């Protein structure tokens, strides 16, 4: 299985270069106090197993599995929602990449309950040989919606319980909204 | 300062050192893979700052702020308080430290509010005089609590100054219902 | 001083950013499995004291301090000299950056003996404020030239000043290196 | 397949902690005002391949591989064959493992014109299962030693005249090292 993971270098790579690009964004308000509104970033590349099934679901041809756009994906976490939409503002201002897809499951969440910005870019990769672009998926979200997320992404490993994930979230989406309420302590 | 850095690189290294150790078990549970009882490890050093503030406000003669159990941090992630009882007995069973504190504020949460289990620990380090021992003050808990942490401690951070705070308090409470309704979620699936 | 560290930021963030950049071109040949013309790279924010003092020798005022050069660094160790141009064409090729200046002091060694290439880079850091370039210096050498820069470093970190039988020579020394790095090239050359 | 994923883990883990643990050790001289003995440190675990083919080599039947000894490997640079000694003697003196066995190379130089000190070290890893000891071999070189490993251990691509060019050129480094050295010495008087 030699074949794929010389594939997913450069899927490796844009992965890493994006994680020091955006895990200094919230240097910058270090040394300016402040408050940021990143929290952490993380970053991976799907396992081989994971991008062979999903080509299948989506019926992709092997040959064009380039056009699936989370082989690499990177996770930003904000404590507050309106964090979000500064996050946003930032990735499109930037140009050592391209924005070329977005999806709001933050404004429309998803049926699972599912809450988070994805945003697709299209990073310009420096290679021995040339310049190669692979699609990165970005995804922006609080801290409270990646408590429900990774503990029902987990869940992976029955109807009654889908009902339950769903209202759990909704739980979480008004905790997140109290949280921003309380933070009107600006009242000072 | 000078002076002060080179009391505070036994306490990094300590970081360091855990931080690595700790994402093993992480590591460990994704061949193996169900699901790992470790999310995220942190791990900080206080900064000069506010380990001069703390001291201030407990006493703590400057002479002896060797022995604030914090200036070292591990901060531990999990999905489950089920989890944190596994990272618990994990950390209860290394030989490479010894635990010499701790102080369980999930079972009787603060009266803020926070939730976090706090161990602490005394880790041994090589240096280039012998061997030197410092504290290291591990702090476990939920995806849930480090939400409500987080942002509790954000806003606290400017100064600190009313029924804000009950709203927080609630708030808590709120997040320790959803870690119980996701435990009851899990056994469930059991079935 | 807290004025410093702020100012260092973009320098810290750029070399983090080159850094995993050019590690990257080596972990392209782990799998190739070929010869890897990079074998390490390392990077150095300068220190203040440092840059206060390469400001005064230099010219330079320190409201315009940005004009230094090398307050951001990274260096990049290859086997042999000819792997000192194919990763020098390679930077010449990369987008992500412009070469600005560059100064050979492989062909034309350094009075003391230092062995290098030098190219200066302007680095387009992206930021909240907009963007922002810096001067990245990148120094190539071979682990031979590596091997006495770093020695005679350290030793050039006692009072500065020095006397001529320590200056009966390291450049001597830096001679009989730039002959080593000359033999392992011919064997090399040996491959029947 | 993944009986090797598996195997190689707590290698994995040992070699991690101990790239931590030694690349601290020149942090203690960054405020020592002093020079470090330790230049740099790097860390391998041998790729499968490579450990398949060492003990169909050395005839270790598959069985009992982990008698093998530097199937985990850390390395650590200087800049003078001083600092070697210094670094050895930390190393001997350090608690969190013990040292099982060594080979001075710098003392007797192999055919090949290899110098390096070898030292091998049993360490207490902490699993979840409990405490596994696993032998992890720290390599000690001077930056001239490694100049010259690094380049002839590439030359896995002969020719006996060339064998011995490159002993000489394993003595030139030696000297070059001697002369630093030397160099060294009379700068202190001053
Ligand atoms: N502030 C904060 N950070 C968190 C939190 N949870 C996780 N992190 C961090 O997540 C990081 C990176 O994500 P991780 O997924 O845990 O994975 P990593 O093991 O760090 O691999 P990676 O670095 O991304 O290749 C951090 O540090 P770095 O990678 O930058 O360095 P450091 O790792 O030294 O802490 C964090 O501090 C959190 O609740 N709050
Ligand atoms: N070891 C060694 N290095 C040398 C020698 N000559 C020049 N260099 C270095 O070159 C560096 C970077 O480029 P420049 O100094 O700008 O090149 P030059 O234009 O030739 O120097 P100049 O501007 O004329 O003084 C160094 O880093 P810095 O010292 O400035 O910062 P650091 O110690 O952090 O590495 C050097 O130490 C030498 O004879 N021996
Ligand atoms: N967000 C939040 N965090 C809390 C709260 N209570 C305690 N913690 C934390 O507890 C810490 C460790 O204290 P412990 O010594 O384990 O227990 P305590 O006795 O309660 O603290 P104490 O000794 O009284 O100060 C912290 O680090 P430090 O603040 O000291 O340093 P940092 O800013 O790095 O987080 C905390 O922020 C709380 O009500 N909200
Ligand atoms: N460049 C170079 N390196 C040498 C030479 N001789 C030995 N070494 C190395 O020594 C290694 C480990 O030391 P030891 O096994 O303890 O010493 P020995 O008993 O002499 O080797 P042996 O057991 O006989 O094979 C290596 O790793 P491995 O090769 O096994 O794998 P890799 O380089 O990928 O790590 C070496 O390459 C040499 O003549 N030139
Ligand atoms: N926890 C959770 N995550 C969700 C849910 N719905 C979507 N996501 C995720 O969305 C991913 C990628 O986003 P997109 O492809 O842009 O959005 P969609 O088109 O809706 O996905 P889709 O085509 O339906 O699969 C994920 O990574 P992958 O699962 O593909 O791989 P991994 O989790 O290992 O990263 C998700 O897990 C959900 O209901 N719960
Ligand atoms: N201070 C110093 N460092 C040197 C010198 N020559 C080479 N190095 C190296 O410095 C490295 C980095 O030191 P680190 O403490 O590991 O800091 P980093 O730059 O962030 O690397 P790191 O990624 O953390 O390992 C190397 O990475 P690796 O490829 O080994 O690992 P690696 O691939 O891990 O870089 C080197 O080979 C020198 O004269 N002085």
């Amino acid at each position: 299985d030699k074949q794929w993971e010389r594939f997913l270098v450069p899927y490796r790579q844009a992965v890493e270069e994006l994680k020091v690009k955006l895990k200094g964004i919230r240097t910058l308000y270090e040394y300016e106090d402040d408050h940021s509104p990143i929290e952490f970033v993380t970053g991976r590349v799907k396992p081989v197993a994971s991008i062979l099934e999903k080509a299948r679901r989506k019926s992709i041809p092997l040959h064009e599995i380039e056009t699936m756009q989370d082989i690499a994906g990177l996770r930003i976490m904000c404590q507050f929602v309106d964090d979000i939409q500064i996050v946003k503002e930032m990735l499109f201002a930037r140009k050592d990449f391209t924005v070329v897809d977005q999806r709001d499951y933050i404004a429309e969440h998803k049926e699972s309950g599912y809450r988070s910005y994805h945003l697709v870019v299209l990073y310009p990769l420096q290679t021995v040989s040339g310049e190669k672009h692979v699609l990165v998926e970005i995804q922006i979200r609080t801290l409270a919606m990646n408590f429900w997320a990774t503990i029902e992404h987990s869940l992976y490993k029955p109807e009654k319980v889908k009902l339950r994930l769903q209202r759990a979230s909704e739980a979480a989406s008004r905790l997140d909204e109290e949280m921003s309420e309380i933070r009107g302590v600006q009242e000072a």
